[PDB]
């Protein structure tokens, strides 16, 4: 049993949900919360710019530290670096980036890292800026991660339409 409310089970080990990982980060406050990274650790935008922001900053300059000393991440890759004020942890994980031509088949790569946790709070990987159909991402997801995962979608209008067309 685990603090997670209002989710629609979608598998033996998946689940989803209409919210927004920042605020729901916030109040589980899980082992857990997985970062949309890209291999800089630059926090800018999307998933990635609001759990920074949510931090006050210290998630990016946490960041900074961690590529002056190992270099860029891998894309399908992650490293583990501090929850700060949202979780224990955060699984920073590269999913491929449409927008930047990377290749989709890296997707499945990406979630792979998600086996390394019990459970874990998540948003659909490549989705959003990454510029990948959130259809294929949650497949993906579902056909690739093991372990408990807990899906954060912040867009309800994209939420209905995952769950009406879940097979
Ligand atoms: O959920 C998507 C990724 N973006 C976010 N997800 C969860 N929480 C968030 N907070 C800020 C941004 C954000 C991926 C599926 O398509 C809709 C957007
Ligand atoms: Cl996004």
């Amino acid at each position: 049993v685990n603090s997670f409310s209002g989710y629609l089970k979608l598998t033996d080990n998946v689940y989803i949900k209409n919210a927004d990982i920042v605020e729901e980060a916030k109040k589980v406050k899980p082992t857990v919360v997985v970062n949309a990274a890209n291999v800089y650790l630059k926090h800018g935008g999307g998933v990635a710019g609001a759990l920074n922001k949510a931090t006050n900053n210290a998630m990016q300059v946490e960041s900074d530290d961690y590529i002056a000393t190992n270099g860029p991440l891998k894309v399908g890759g992650s490293c583990v670096l501090s929850g700060h004020n949202l979780a224990k942890h955060c699984l920073h994980v590269v999913g491929p980036n449409v927008n930047k031509g990377e290749d989709i088949q890296l997707l499945k790569s990406a979630y792979e890292n998600f086996n390394q946790h019990e459970v874990l709070l998540a948003p659909l990987l490549s989705a959003g800026i990454f510029g990948a159909d959130p259809i294929h991402s949650l497949r993906v997801c579902v056909d690739t991660v093991r372990t408990n995962v807990y899906l954060a979608v912040f867009d309800k209008n994209l939420y209905d339409k995952l769950v009406s067309s879940f097979l």
